[PDB]
Order: structure tokens, then C-alpha cells, then sequence
């Protein structure tokens, strides 16, 4: 009754250009079994948001990769939120909501906004820039470590220690076997900088450690939240920022409409975390006998959702290879959906429309003028290399 197939979405081949082989994953049937790995797939909009909305059918606690927690251990202690189920994931995410929420936002936002504003005027003096490095990077690595109130000395750490988080959740493929040989300098960093004293007054850091007292958490809990955010905090906001940008080059059309009005920024923002969603997929794993989509999955099966395929079904989404910074995007999971749904969402929101915000105001073109590069990753999507020449407004 289940269509099995041999594509292999954690080859290269498939990273580099995902979407033929979507749309065979999403036709081929509402649950198909991968062969190349012993998982099932969901592909449309419908399976993956009934799949995200069942977190206990569905559990995070055995691994939200491919390796099932009951069966080897973890390459790293189990994150509190992403790697927990209901209750004991319950209280850490509230403090993380507490620690990244709306009212936080506001202490932040004047000098994201700055910060951005400033990286464009001193992009427009060089002209052509790269946009990954230079503007995609460049940006979030200006604010978010100071927002964690990270010290300067090992912020180099942080990126590769990110790669090392998303290439983990794929199989024992290259990518993940290389990530984890190089992963040791990178680990050593970043559980160092999650102890209390590390972490400067004030920041996401600190305010995780101060919820300590307040019952949420216990003060030993509270280095592995700071994990999380510096797991986290940084990868796929760079990502969604250079997706951004290359779709504006891409259609330059709609970058018009966003110089044109741009309190469109934030829109046009969510429209790129949609079209080139920056976390492609995540697992599950079922603690029972469950019917999907009139397919029967045993207990113990590892289920991959593909996130940005479901953003590009065309049972949900209307042309949905199209970038439009208009689209109605409310419903879209490329932050995922239900109680795990990113609770950086609005940190990584501010700082794409702010970034969106300051080209919208000051350039007039964005066009390529070089060799685009894909970075492959098991479970994001992404840029290497975007070159590009920005003309001033
Ligand atoms: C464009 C940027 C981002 C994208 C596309 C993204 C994507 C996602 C997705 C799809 C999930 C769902 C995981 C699941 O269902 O198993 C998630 C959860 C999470 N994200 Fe993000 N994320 C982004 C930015 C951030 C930022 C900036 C932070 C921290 C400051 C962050 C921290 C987290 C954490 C801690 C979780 C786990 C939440 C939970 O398990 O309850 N993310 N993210
Ligand atoms: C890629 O998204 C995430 C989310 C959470 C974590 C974590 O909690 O460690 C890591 C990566």
C-alpha cells in the first residue's frame, strides 16, 4: 500500500536541487517509505502538519534525526526543548518563550535595527559584497552573540558548532561522520560559555540562569537552554537572510514592490523563510500503532517531515514557486508548528525585517555578479557564496 522510493534526500544531489524530487516524494502518495534509510516521508502540507500537531504519537524524546535515542546514544546530552516531549518539556520552554518573548523584543530592537541600517551603508561603500559573508553572516554574528552576552574571544566557534548541531541530525553519511571528527574544539567552546559566570548581565544567557529560582528550571537545567540558543541562535537565521536576499536578486520585481512600501519588510522576510525554508526537514518517532494519511506505521518508526516541501505544496499554497512578499504566509511550518514551534521565531524575525528594512530604504538593485554556491547540510538549506553588486537608492 506504500510506495517505497530510493531517492535519498541527505545526498548531494538532492540538496542540489530538492524540488524535482519533492514533488515525486509529495505525488508518489500522502506517506511513502524511503528505502534508503528504513524511514517513512511525508511531503504534502496536510501529514507533515497533522505529524507536527501529535506530539505524542510523534515524540521528539527518541530524536528529531535519523538516530532513534532508545536504540544508540545521543552524540551530545539531549536538549530540554527540542530533544523532550510533554511535561517534561513544558517548563524549559517556557523560560526560553519568557527569555525570547514580545516584550523582550523591545529592549533589543533599536539596536538590531541599527546594527543593520549600518551594515547596508557600509555594504554600499563597497559595492560588490558577498551576500552570505558579508551581509548574511556578517549580520546576525554583529548582534546575536552580544545579545547572549557571549564574550568576544571564540566566537569563530559558533557557526561550526551549528554545523556540527544540523549535520548530527542526518545519517551516518559523510556530512555528519566529518562534522563529528572536527567536532571537539567546537564543543568544548560553547558547553564552557553556557556556565553562569561566562555569561554577561542582561542577556539571553544571563536571563536564562536567572529563571533558575523561580521553580521552571533547576540551576543545572539552565546550562543546557543556553545550549540550545547557541545551538541554534545563529545557522539558520543566516541562512534565512541570504535566502532573502537571493530571492530579491532573483525577483527583482518584488524587491520594487518592497522599496516601494517597506512595512512589507517583515512579510517579505517570512515569504523567503517559506519559499527556501532553512530547516528542510525534521524526524519524528511514533510510540505506537498509528493510521497517517491511511498508511499504518508501526511503533518505534522514524518519521521524516519534510518542512520545505510541505511549504511548496500546491494542495495548500497557491503558485507556490513563486516568491510573492504579499502572500498571506500565516500557516506555513519552515518554523515548524505546535509546541515545539521555533521559540526564536521572533528574534530571527527581527532581525531578517530590520536587515529587509535597511535595503528596502537604501538600495535600488541587487544584482548578481558572480558564482552562486550552495552549502549542503543534512538538514538545512543554504548559500555558501551570493555575489552580488548592490546599487544605492
Ligand atoms: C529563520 C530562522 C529559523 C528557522 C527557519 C528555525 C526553524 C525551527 C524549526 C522548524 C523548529 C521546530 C523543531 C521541531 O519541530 O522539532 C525550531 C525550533 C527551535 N528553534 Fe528555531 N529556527 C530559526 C531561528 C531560531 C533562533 C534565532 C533561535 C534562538 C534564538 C532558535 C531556537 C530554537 C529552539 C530552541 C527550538 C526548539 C523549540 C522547542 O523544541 O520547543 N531558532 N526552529
Ligand atoms: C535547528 O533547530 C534547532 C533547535 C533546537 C536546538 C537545541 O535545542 O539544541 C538545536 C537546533
Amino acid at each position: 500500500t506504500i510506495p517505497h522510493l530510493a531517492i535519498d534526500p541527505f545526498s548531494l544531489d538532492f540538496f542540489d536541487d530538492p524540488y524535482p524530487d519533492q514533488q515525486t516524494l509529495r505525488d508518489a502518495g500522502p506517506v511513502v517509505y524511503l528505502d534508503k534509510w528504513n524511514v517513512y516521508g511525508v511531503a504534502r502540507y496536510a501529514e507533515v502538519h497533522a505529524v507536527l500537531n501529535d506530539p505524542t504519537t510523534f515524540c521528539s524524546s527518541r530524536g528529531v534525526g535519523l538516530s532513534d535515542f532508545k536504540k544508540e546514544k545521543p552524540w551530545r546530552p539531549p536538549s530540554l526543548i527540542l530533544e523532550a516531549d510533554p511535561p517534561a518539556h513544558t517548563r524549559p520552554r517556557a523560560v526560553l518563550s519568557k527569555v525570547l518573548s514580545p516584550a523582550t523584543m523591545k529592549t533589543i530592537r533599536d539596536g538590531f535595527a541599527a546594527a543593520a541600517d549600518a551594515k547596508v551603508d557600509e555594504l554600499l561603500q563597497r559595492g560588490c559584497i558577498d551576500a552570505i559573508a558579508d551581509l548574511a553572516e556578517a549580520y546576525p554574528l554583529s548582534v546575536f552573540p552580544d545579545a547572549m552576552g557571549l564574550k568576544q574571544e571564540g566566537r569563530e566557534h559558533l557557526l561550526p558548532y551549528a554545523g556540527l548541531v544540523t549535520n548530527a541530525f542526518g545519517p551516518p553519511n559523510e556530512l555528519r561522520q566529518t562534522a563529528i571528527e572536527r567536532s571537539a574544539p567546537h564543543q568544548a567552546y560553547v558547553n564552557e560559555q553556557c556556565q553562569r559566570p561566562n555569561l554577561a548581565p542582561g542577556g539571553f544567557g544571563a536571563c536564562i540562569h536567572a529563571f533558575t529560582d523561580t521553580g521552571e528550571i533547576t540551576p543545572d537545567e539552565a546550562p543546557l537552554l543556553v545550549r540550545s540558543l547557541l545551538s541554534a541562535g545563529l545557522d539558520t537565521t543566516v541562512n534565512g537572510i541570504g535566502a532573502a536576499v537571493y530571492c530579491l536578486a532573483r525577483f527583482p520585481g518584488e524587491l520594487q514592490r518592497l522599496r516601494s512600501d517597506p512595512t512589507l519588510a517583515r512579510n517579505a522576510f517570512e515569504e523567503a523563510v517559506r519559499f527556501e525554508s532553512p530547516v528542510q526537514t525534521f524526524f519524528r518517532t511514533t510510540t505506537r500503532e498509528v493510521e497517517l494519511g491511511g498508511a499504518v506505521i508501526g511503533e518505534g518508526e522514524k518519521v521524516l517531515m519534510f518542512l520545505g516541501s510541505a511549504n511548496r505544496d500546491p494542495r495548500r499554497w497557491s503558485d507556490p514557486d513563486l516568491y510573492d512578499i504579499t502572500r498571506k504566509t500565516s500557516g506555513h511550518v519552515g518554523f515548524g508548528s505546535g509546541v515545539h514551534m521555533c521559540v526564536g521565531q521572533l528574534v530571527a524575525r527581527l532581525e531578517g525585517e530590520v536587515m529587509l528594512s535597511a535595503l528596502a530604504r537604501k538600495v535600488a538593485a541587487i544584482d548578481i555578479d558572480g558564482p552562486v554556491k550552495r552549502r549542503f547540510n543534512n538538514t538545512l538549506r543554504g548559500l555558501e557564496s551570493l555575489p552580488v553588486k548592490l546599487t544605492p537608492a
